[PDB]
């Protein structure tokens, strides 16, 4: 129903091993929009196709204004087309490195915003699995929204699939190939927390194994400026136990949250 004909290309917003991200707009009625485009080559050379599939049926379906939406899509036998709306303000990616962290009152936002995507998606059991800077995207009032569901599935879960980026976000459970649910990204939670207060995740190290045992032994510590609210927060969503997690009403429900958040839940 749609093709690539229906599209002005633009800007790039993402490069990469397997295609490109891409302003767009489409011709008839002047909507903007983003076009995820991948190759089918590489996505079959290396063993991603199926999870494709899963994005696309598990991001469509899902309708929440801190969720990035997904309109649709097509293909050509050389490439795959997400039609993406779009996100004017970036990632938090970009606005960490731009700011070097965030303070309580950012963060706690951030935090609000995503315990309630996540709220809508553990309703549908869905489990993001890859929560991290890069893909959270800021909408047009800078609010936070959750993009590329590559790695979402419906949980429980295990994980066949192999572990290619980095480790800094994922839990336990995850990088040693156990069954998961949806605990799996409250952990990604307070990794972000951590994060955004701090600069650097909590597990950072040199080297992938190096930082499989941080997470293994769950050892971060604070610097010094890290209040008592939040170390409280992040402790809690940190622990090795996934049981132990709290639930996202807890979350958004902590005090260090709502006295520093301005959103509601
Ligand atoms: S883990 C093995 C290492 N290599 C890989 O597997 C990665 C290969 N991937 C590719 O080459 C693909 O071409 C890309 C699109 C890079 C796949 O990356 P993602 O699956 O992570 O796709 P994202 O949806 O996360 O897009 C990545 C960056 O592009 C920007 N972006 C996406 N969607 C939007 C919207 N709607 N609006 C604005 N920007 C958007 C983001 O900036 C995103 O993160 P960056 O900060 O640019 O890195
Ligand atoms: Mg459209
Ligand atoms: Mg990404
Ligand atoms: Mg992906
Ligand atoms: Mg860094």
């Amino acid at each position: 129903q749609w093709a690539l004909e229906d599209f002005e290309i633009g800007r790039p917003l993402g490069k990469g091993k397997f295609g490109n991200v891409y302003l767009a707009r489409e011709k008839q009625s002047k909507f903007i929009l983003a076009l995820k485009v991948l190759f089918k080559a590489q996505l079959e050379k290396a063993g991603v196709e199926h999870q494709l599939r899963r994005e696309v049926e598990i991001q469509s379906h899902l309708r929440h204004p801190n969720i990035l939406r997904l309109y649709g899509y097509f293909h050509d036998a050389t490439r795959v087309y997400l039609i993406l709306e779009y996100a004017p303000l970036g990632t938090v990616y970009r606005e960490l490195q731009k700011l070097s962290k965030f303070d309580e009152q950012r963060t706690a936002t951030y935090i609000t915003e995503l315990a309630n995507a996540l709220s809508y998606c553990h309703s549908k059991r869905v489990i993001h699995r890859d929560i991290k800077p890069e893909n959270l995207l800021l909408g047009s009032a800078g609010e936070l929204k959750i993009a590329d569901f590559g790695w979402s599935v419906h949980a429980p879960s295990s994980r066949r699939t192999t572990l290619c980026g980095t480790l800094d976000y994922l839990p336990p459970e995850m990088i040693e190939g156990r069954m998961h649910d949806e605990k799996v990204d409250l952990w990604s939670l307070g990794v972000l927390c951590y994060e955004f207060l701090v600069g650097k995740p909590p597990f950072e190290a040199n080297t992938y194994q190096e930082t499989y045992k941080r997470i293994s032994r769950v050892e971060f510590t604070f610097p010094d400026f890290v209040t008592e609210g939040a170390r409280d927060l992040i402790s809690r969503l940190l622990k090795h136990n996934p049981s132990q997690r709290p639930m996202l009403r807890e979350v958004l429900e902590h005090p260090w949250i709502t006295a520093n958040s301005s959103k509601p839940s």
